């Protein structure tokens, strides 16, 4: 889906029709998509219509065209569709650590173990798998195989059909030789639709190894109704997480993704493809920002992130500074370096003393010299700028392209600004 919600973006940005009827066209073929992806319709119904409602909520900030703000929008929603900006960590701080793997059968169910403990290896951690998925028989020697391919250790009990037993003398022996990050692969007998008994059935496999994290593995290709068994399976316990594998091999992708983050859960990988090392991190506005053009979502996280350090920053000064006019200058670059952002960027200052109306100091192109220093600085000397003396001012100057007068003037008017603040109370 995402892939073709990318070229529905791009027949409504490039101007065609009117502004309403291009949304309305563009909301009828968000709709479309999303369905056939099969995310619930419950789901698709509440997000058009979140979509219209801050479309009629949140006019576009000055310099922001209609239809630009519109498609940040869309993204914004699309993310929280997908359980929203959050980054899971990934990174365990408690060694030794035990993952187990759970899950209905073939979820990519063994290869995930595989890449999981890939993963782990790479981040240069001594990883143990341990082959308790005994129903498929073709698991373990799949298994053995992997890790010999990923140089990590597999600890399993050919044709033995006793998981618990399996898993606890998996996990006993990895913690032994004093392992440090132990996936245990289990499977489950039953399927989407049996999941009190699924579950259930994972409870004697936990209790024995008690382990620090377990993890849902789900086949992107269950759709919407990976649903049930995600809720229940979230609630269950307070260390539950899912993966999410073989997204690039169903069109049903989002389906799994809008159901599971429906139930609120933890996606911590997503599984991509079928070699070894593909397994991402899963971070919805992410995800989605793989969609249409860094820069097109690009004055968003900078208008906000670069609004925010703005306003609050000239507060917290009222009540040494110098560092800040980076934010601030960096921040309005971040949407368009020619004029039409100077004339909404009334500037940092906000507003103070000055002749009448007409301002004090600056010029419209005073803006590839706000520059000049910044660049022209250590973090040292953009925390106490009185540290700026003669040799400095020069590495400074020559550093930026400007010269040493120019080093001072920009210095005196901070210090000038600086003054003010201060003043102001």
């Amino acid at each position: 889906m995402l892939e073709n919600i990318r070229d529905a973006v791009r027949k409504f940005l490039t101007g065609s029709t009117p502004y309403e009827k291009a949304v309305d066209e563009f909301i009828k073929d968000l709709q479309k998509s999303l369905i056939s992806s099969d995310v619930n319709v419950k789901l698709v119904f509440s997000l058009t219509a979140k979509i219209k409602e801050r479309l009629n909520k949140e006019k576009p900030p000055s310099v922001l065209e209609r239809k630009e703000w519109f498609i940040s929008i869309v993204y914004d929603e699309l993310s929280k569709l997908f359980g929203g900006d959050k980054e899971p960590n990934v990174n365990p701080t408690k060694l030794p650590f035990i993952i187990m793997l759970v899950g209905v059968q073939g979820s990519g169910k063994t290869t995930t173990a595989g890449k999981l403990a890939y993963f782990y290896k790479k981040r240069g951690y001594k990883v143990g798998l341990v082959a308790a998925d005994v129903y498929r028989p073709a698991a373990y020697d799949q298994l053995l195989q992997l890790g010999n391919q990923i140089g990590v250790q597999v600890y399993g009990e050919p044709n033995n059909q006793n998981p618990i037993e399996i898993a606890k003398k998996g996990v006993d022996i990895f913690v032994k030789n004093k392992m440090d990050i132990i996936i245990v692969d289990t499977a489950g007998r039953h399927g989407y639709g049996e999941e009190t008994k699924l579950l259930e059935e994972m409870k004697e496999m936990y209790d024995v190894l008690k382990p620090d994290d377990v993890i849902l593995v789900i086949d992107a290709s269950i759709g919407q109704k990976a649903y049930d068994l995600a809720s229940r399976f979230h609630q269950a316990s307070p260390i539950g997480s899912v993966i999410i594998t073989k997204m690039d091999g169903t069109a049903k992708g989002g389906g799994a993704l809008s159901a599971v983050v429906a139930t609120g859960a933890t996606i911590k990988f997503i599984g991509t493809g079928e070699k070894i090392d593909e397994l991402e991190t899963f971070n919805a506005k992410r995800f989605v920002s793989r969609i249409l053009g860094m820069g097109d979502i690009e004055s968003i996280l900078e208008k906000v992130k670069g609004l925010e350090e703005y306003d609050k920053i000239q507060k917290k000064m009222e009540d040494l500074t110098l560092r800040d006019v980076y934010a601030q200058i960096i921040a309005l670059r971040k949407m368009g370096p020619l004029s039409k952002v100077l004339q909404h960027i009334p500037g940092l200052g906000i507003m103070l003393p000055t002749p009448s109306e007409d301002q004090l100091k600056i010029g419209e192109e005073k803006i590839r010299r706000w520059l000049a220093a910044l660049n022209s600085m250590t973090y040292k000397e953009l925390e106490n700028p009185n540290i700026i003396d003669k040799s400095r001012m020069r590495r400074i100057a020559e550093g930026s392209g400007l010269e040493v007068e120019e080093v001072r003037e920009l210095l005196e008017w901070y210090n000038n600004m600086n003054r003010l603040l201060k003043m102001v109370k």
